[PDB]
Order: structure tokens, then sequence, then C-alpha cells
């Protein structure tokens, strides 16, 4: 059925997204360390790496919404509505993380540490919120895949 | 011992950024056409391309600020400060365009056309604002390179 | 083919190599954290990422040796000779780090903590040796571009 072709594609997207999230976590931790140590040039490199991975998470989150919107169109009922709603909230949170990371990158480039720290700390908190939604989405999809 | 290399890197970054801006414009035009013609799958492809190019413009704009900030440290004069201020305003505008494109991409994925159209038109306007600052920056750098 | 173009290539290679070394350091830190926290799948991913960056460092080291030998032919200079000797010692050291990282990868795959711990500790010690050599190389290249 198209429904399980879509669920299959969704599992592949989310597996790829998880790998990217692990890379984003590494880059985020490295940026925090460079920031603590006053290594400004190293921090710039780690922030650019984080922004690259965050852009990739954003793309995967968009693809996840598009796939669940497609799944809902093949369903005659609201079985996939909950998963789509989670995925849409995930995407909203991921894009907020992206915007706030951008504010941090610009503040670091502008040499405005107070703005940098505020935005970077928001980015970290949004990432934790996104992680909660990501795991919720995985659980919801497992219940749609049956076997 | 450094400013000439900084200036040459800046010229290379801005040349690469302009090509990316042209590619972004082509993707934007193609997305507008797909939207008007109701071809949602085509629109998704063109929006993903636009988002990729926009992320690259964002990166080049960050690099531009960092290079001009370095130049201002080496040669702390009014020319350098003016160039950096223009580049910082360019980066601000580029990142506003990036966040607005994110809203549009999410709306298209969510099937929310009212939000998509409003955000997409805001994105176009911010792009034109960024173009003005980009050309202003080029004129200032001409005065800084002195041939 | 001219002395100045070869130096320009060397400067670019070492710039790129330092960014790759930063990525290797972030992946290594993330692997250490996953190892300490007992997250074996995360550890496996970060070891694979570290090995990828280590292999890229190895290739930049190869290219640096080749380029310095080319520079000695067209612009003899006791300092290019010094740089080549450092770069060759660096190449040997980064290859040894790659070997020990490979041993760590295999030990994680086999679930052999005793072998893993020894190999990972050796990898760290060799990375610090390579870091010292890389700093010496950067200093020598700075002198080659003219003190
Ligand atoms: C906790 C952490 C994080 N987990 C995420 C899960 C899904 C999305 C994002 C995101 N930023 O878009 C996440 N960010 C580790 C990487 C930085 N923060
Ligand atoms: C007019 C146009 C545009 N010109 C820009 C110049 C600098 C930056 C951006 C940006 N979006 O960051 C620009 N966007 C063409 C490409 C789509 N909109
Ligand atoms: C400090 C660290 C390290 N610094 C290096 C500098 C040049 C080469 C290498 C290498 N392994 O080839 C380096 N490794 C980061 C990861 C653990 N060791």
């Amino acid at each position: 059925s198209d429904a399980q072709e879509i669920l299959s594609r969704l599992n592949s997207v989310l597996e790829a997204a998880w790998k990217t999230i692990l890379n984003l976590a590494s880059a985020t931790d490295a940026a925090e360390k460079a920031y603590k140590e006053g290594r400004e040039e190293d921090l710039a490199t780690y922030l650019d790496q984080a922004a690259s991975y965050q852009s990739q998470v954003d793309q995967y989150a968009v693809e996840t919404v598009r796939l669940l919107a497609e799944l809902k169109k093949v369903f005659p009922d609201e079985e996939a509505d909950r998963a789509l709603q989670i995925a849409e909230k995930l995407l909203k949170t991921v894009q907020e993380a992206s915007k706030t990371l951008d504010t941090a990158v610009a503040a670091a480039a502008n040499g405005d540490e107070e703005t940098f720290a505020k935005a970077f700390n928001q980015f970290v908190s949004l990432g934790n919120q996104a992680d909660t939604l990501f795991t919720q989405l995985q659980r919801t999809l497992t219940n749609l895949n049956k076997k």
C-alpha cells in the first residue's frame, strides 16, 4: 500500500535526522567549550558547523511534515492526524531553534556577547523541546507501522 | 601583513555570494510560478532549493561580517567602521529573509496558503532590501581596495 | 607552479585542515562523552565521524608534504626544508592516530572495552603529538610567507 511506502520513507528520514541531531549536539557542545575558553576563532567555526547541521534538521523536519500530510491524504480517517500535529509542532520548534541560532551566530560575529548568550541559551532550550517532540513522533509512528 | 588578504577573501566571498543570490532568484521565480499554477510538488522542490541557497547566502553574509570585523581591528578608521556597519545590516536583513522563508516553507508543507503567500511576499521584499545593502557594500569596498 | 601560487595553496590547505581538526576534536569529545555515559550507539556514530575527519586530516597532510616539496624545487629556502620535515613527521603521526582510531572502532564493534580503552587513550596521546607538530608547521609557514 502507499500508506506503508510512506511510513517506510518516514522511518528513513527520521533515522537520517537523528544522525544529524547527533552531529548538531557535538557541534553545540564544542561551541560551548570554545566560548568558555575564549577561543573566538574556534567558536566561529563550531557555530558555522552547528548552523549547517541545523539547516539539515530543518530540511528533514519539513520532509517529515510533507510525508505525514501525504499519509493523511491516503487515510480515510484521522489515524495520522495526531502524528502530523506532532510533526508540525516539531517543525515549528526546529525553525525557532534555527532562527535563534542565527541570532547567536550574528551576535558572535558582531562581538555582542550579551545577545549571543541569550540567543545561544534559547537555542539550547528549543533543542531540548525539539528532542521531546522527536521522540514522541517516533513512538506515534511505531504504532502506525504495526509490522 | 594581513589586510590585503582579508580584502581579497572579501572580494571572493562577495563574488560567490552574488552567484548564490542569482540561483536563489531563479528558485524563487520558479516557486512563484509553481504556486500560481497549483503544482504543489514542484513548489516543494523549488522551496527546498530556495532554502538551501538562502542558507548559503546566510553563511556568506556571516563570513563577510567576520572579514570586515577583522579588517577594522587591523585598520581602525571610519572607512572600515562604515563598511562593517553596512555588512552587519546586510546580515540582519539576510537573516530576516531566512526566517521568513522558513515560515513560508513550513506553511506550504502544512497546507496553509494564507500564511505561505504572506510570508513568501515578505521574503521577496526582504531580499530586495538585502540587494540594496549588497550593492552599497560593494561600492564601499571599492573605496577600501583603492584599485 | 610559481612560488607564490604554491604558498597560496599551502595557506588554503592549512586553513582547511585546521577546521577539519576542530571537527575531529568535537567528534572525539562527543565519543568520550558517549563512552562515559554508556550510550554505545551514540559512541559508534561519533567514532565513525571522528574517523572520517581523521582521514581528511591525513589527506591534507599528504597534500602539504607534496606542496612543500614542490616549493623547494622552485623556491629553495632552508625554511621550506624545515616545514617539509615537520609536515612529514605530522603525516607519520596522523597516520598512527588513524591506526589507533581504527583499533578503537574495531574494539567498540567487538564490545571489547579493554582494547577500546587502550586504543582510545593512545589516539588522544597521538592527537596531542600531532597538535604540537601542527603548531610548529603553522609557525614555519608564517615565516615562509615572511615573518
Ligand atoms: C538537545 C539538542 C537537540 N535535539 C534535537 C532534536 C530535534 C531537533 C533539534 C533542533 N535543534 O532542531 C534538536 N536539538 C542536541 C543538539 C542541540 N540540542
Ligand atoms: C531579490 C532577491 C534577493 N536579492 C538578495 C541579495 C542579498 C541577499 C538576499 C537574501 N534573500 O538573503 C537576496 N535576495 C533575489 C533572490 C531572491 N530575492
Ligand atoms: C586534540 C586532538 C587532535 N589535534 C590534532 C592536530 C593535528 C592532527 C590531529 C590528528 N589526530 O591527526 C589532531 N588531533 C583532537 C582530537 C583528539 N586529538
